[PDB]
């Protein structure tokens, strides 16, 4: 029987590899769970991993290693520029090498594009996307009551900022809410932000969306407190680990909407997050969830592969992911086929000294007031996906 071998492609040494560890800790984590069923075809799963130290071009060197060792299936979730230089250059060896065709298994990464305009048959995205943050972090707070009607967009000036902006621009007719301004600043540089929120005090806003992550995040949102900026931040990345901890009371009261909270679905989520820690040492946080959730869709749809002769049909998995749906801790996962988005449940989340479970060692932690079905909170299909089928 032949192996399936499935390659982590993701930064996993060095100091900008936190993220990538965190990936490379989920996809073990449940990549083992898998084995421990079994693995596929009758042979444990074989996984490979390949350290990006070169973003964009030094993925497309290790995609084509790993094709190259036996790869039917290459995982990544932790930059969307890797991601786009991955999928396209999956779909171009999938187009030039029919019948031996490798899928990708995005776990994270969250540009539009990737299930729009770059949409294609072996790419699945088992994560939000800027789409599905913001519609849901939007109606959540709608839902609540604590919304507003006036609101400020600031974002990143990148894809990943422009597709937050564009989202939140869309959405405000059909929520209730009006985007006052909008801007779009530097990525990753700025030290003072006090220009950028003395604007935001002057439009007069309730709320201040923002895609932004990191310092980008922390430092806005600390110039916001010591302007006394009364916004609440309705953000994507609130809960990257640390932030809680180097923002302390800076971000009570503040919003987040992400796939998972372990207090959010009683037992259920309570004792996956004991689980996780058990296996990987801390609680799974940011964005380990939707990659194990994800790898518990991917698997679920392995058991429904009938083998034949013994050789991996990547197709056959590729149809078995569309059709394959599975209960995890959060509820009910499955695949959209027009696109390959995953549907999947959203917690809408407030930094609180009453959420039972801390964040960082600090007296706060997520508290969920809001969970939105699958069906509540996946995006509508892009007019730029056009998806050509086997
Ligand atoms: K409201």
């Amino acid at each position: 029987a032949e192996p399936l071998k499935i390659a982590l492609v993701e930064t996993l040494s060095g100091p900008q590899a936190s993220t990538g560890l965190l990936y490379r800790a989920a996809v073990l984590y449940q990549l083992g769970k898998i084995n421990e069923a079994g693995g596929f075809n009758g042979e444990k799963i074989q996984i490979l991993e390949y350290d990006n130290q070169g973003g964009p071009v030094g993925a497309a060197d290790r995609v084509k290693a790993a094709i190259a060792d036996g790869a039917q299936i290459i995982v990544q979730g932790s930059s969307s520029a890797v991601a786009g230089q991955i999928t396209e250059d999956v779909r171009k060896y999938n187009l030039r090498n029919k019948g031996k065709e490798v899928l990708y298994l995005n776990l994270g990464a969250e540009a539009l594009e990737l299930t729009g305009s770059k949409c294609h048959f072996y790419h699945f995205r088992f994560s939000p996307n800027a789409a599905i943050r913001f519609k849901t972090v939007a109606q959540g707070m709608k839902d609540k009551g604590i919304l507003g009607e006036r609101a400020y967009s600031i974002n990143q000036n990148y894809s990943w900022g422009v597709d937050v902006e564009n989202t939140v621009v869309a959405n405000a007719k059909e929520i209730g809410y009006e985007v006052v301004d909008k801007t779009l600043h530097e990525v990753n540089k700025i030290q003072d932000f006090s220009p950028y929120v003395a604007k935001i005090q002057a439009a007069n806003v309730d709320t201040v969306f923002t895609g932004n992550w990191s310092n980008d995040l922390l430092l806005l949102m600390k110039a916001a407190s010591g302007a006394g900026l009364k916004a609440k931040f309705a953000t994507s990345f609130l809960d990257q680990p640390g932030n809680i901890g180097n923002a302390g009371a800076i971000a009570e009261g503040h919003i987040v909407s992400t796939p998972f909270n372990p207090e959010a679905n009683g037992e259920a989520s309570m004792a996956f997050a004991e689980d996780y820690k058990k296996v990987t040492g801390h609680y799974p946080s940011y964005v380990e969830p939707a990659a194990v959730f994800g790898l518990q869709l991917f698997g679920e749809a392995l058991k429904n592969v009938k083998p034949g002769e013994g050789k991996i049909n990547t197709t056959d998995i590729a149809l078995a992911i569309e059709n394959a749906s599975v209960k995890t801790p959060m509820g009910d996962y499955s695949m959209r086929s027009d696109d390959h988005q995953a549907k999947f449940p959203m917690v809408v989340q407030e930094v609180s000294k009453k959420a039972r479970i801390k964040a960082d060692g600090t007296e706060y932690g997520f508290l969920p007031f809001k969970t939105f079905t699958g069906d509540e909170s996946i995006d509508p299909v892009q007019e730029s996906c056009s998806m050509k089928r086997p």
